DNA sequence: ATATATATATATATATATATATATATATATATATATATATATATATATATATATATATAT
């Protein structure tokens, strides 16, 4: 009951080309902290070349 | 009448053949257990499509 019929083959579906564009790499999460630091940068005042 | 010899009833001893009882060893069948490979099923992450909810906007 492992036979194979020789039926025809209708509904013959074509899907999953493989293009290498369609590759999407691990997006792999970091939780260890945040980035809260939003201080004035107080260090801006001028100091410039001549 | 006498003297001899034999026969009948019953059991025991010895031999022959049949059959059963006992034991062992073997072959066989089988059950079973294991191992391998394969297929199948479930869980998780992500992409895709469908459906619903909410809001806008036209007509009364």
């Amino acid at each position: 009951r492992k036979q194979e019929v020789p039926l025809p083959a209708v509904g013959v579906a074509v899907t999953g080309i493989p293009a290498i564009e369609r590759l999407r790499f691990k997006e792999v999460d970091d939780e260890a902290e945040q980035t809260l630091d939003l201080s004035n940068h107080a260090a801006d005042l001028t100091q410039i070349g001549d």
